[PDB]
């Protein structure tokens, strides 16, 4: 009975040694637990990431059809690792950032390092030597696609990446700076260097009695080298306001039973919150105490 597995692990064990950590996993393991991670503003996605947030030191890829949430998740990423001392750098190539928004989310823009490169090449160096300073915690490159090499501006892209990614995946691992890339093209590279790959797509248009409060987004963790992959999460994005914390709690809060649905009436053990997800949201919105409790308990029911 044991000889079988008693060898799988001897093997499986040397596999890690020779190649890494998450080289060979059990989609069922609760395994590991690092003390470095950046929340993403979605408890739903954090437990989905398996480590409660984006691993620091790794390269992260977040792709999906336009207007489905990538950058929103990224700005929060920033918001967090920034509220926690470290600073973030944003290498712009799309030229479509809205600070008033990045701000609401929680970014301290006035102290955010933005760079508007000219070549896709110049961009990866500014991003390279910048990460080497060992100062940035998180850096985000907006659009793996908008990174044209000098030639085209004056095949070579997926090389530009290949090149840059090797020379850059290195430092990152020393530096400890986690890096984010937004996609929709030069793939291959990133599709491998990535330690984590999030697939973000929009599932519904959040109706709010009126016409719309936001969008229900779904993320699928297609690649996870820091824990088991394939787990997925969904959350809401309120038009110009961001990933609804609270709303993320109702859902997580009932899919774990700390919140009961007695027929559209969300109740938190005994006492009611409201009637209609958006109403209970409201309750949670203006009730931080109770809120933090669910989060707290939700957070203790998992890790
Ligand atoms: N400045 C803004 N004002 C209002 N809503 C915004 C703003 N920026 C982003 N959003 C919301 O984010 C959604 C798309 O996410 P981002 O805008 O994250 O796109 P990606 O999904 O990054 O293209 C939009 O449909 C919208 O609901």
């Amino acid at each position: 009975a044991p000889d079988r597995e008693k060898a799988l692990e001897l093997a499986m064990a040397q596999i890690d040694k020779n190649f890494g950590k998450g080289s060979v996993m059990r989609l069922g393991e609760e395994v590991r637990q690092p003390i470095s991670v950046i929340p993403t503003g979605s408890i739903s996605l954090d437990v989905a990431l398996g480590i409660g947030g984006l691993p620091r030191g790794r390269v992260i890829e977040i792709y999906g059809p336009e207007s489905s949430g990538k950058t929103t998740v990224a700005l929060h990423a920033v918001a967090n690792a920034q509220a926690a001392g470290g600073i973030a750098a944003f290498i712009d190539a799309e030229h479509a950032l809205d600070p008033e928004y990045a701000k609401k989310l929680g970014v301290d823009t006035d102290s955010l390092l933005v760079s508007q490169p000219d070549t896709g090449e110049q961009a990866l160096e500014i991003a390279d030597m910048l990460v080497r300073s060992g100062a940035l915690d998180i850096i985000v490159i907006d659009s793996v696609a908008a990174l044209v090499p000098r030639a085209e501006i004056e095949g070579l892209q997926a090389r530009l990446m290949s090149q840059a990614l090797r020379k850059m995946t290195g430092a990152l691992n020393n530096s400890g700076t986690t890096a984010i890339f937004i996609n929709q093209t030069g793939g291959k590279a990133l599709k491998f260097y990535a330690s984590v790959r999030l697939d973000v797509r929009r599932i519904e248009t959040l109706k709010d009695g009126t016409d719309a409060v936001g969008n229900r987004t779904r993320v699928k963790v297609v690649k996870n080298k820091v824990s088991p992959p394939f787990k997925q999460a969904e959350f809401d994005i309120l038009y110009g306001q961001g990933i609804s914390r609270e709303g993320s709690l109702i859902d997580m809060g009932v899919e774990h039973g700390f919140i009961r649905k007695s027929g559209s009436w969300f109740t938190y053990e005994g006492e009611q919150l409201g009637q209609g997800k958006e109403n209970a949201r409201k309750f949670l919105l203006e009730n931080t105490d109770v809120a933090n409790e669910i989060e707290k308990k939700i957070k203790e029911k998992l890790g």
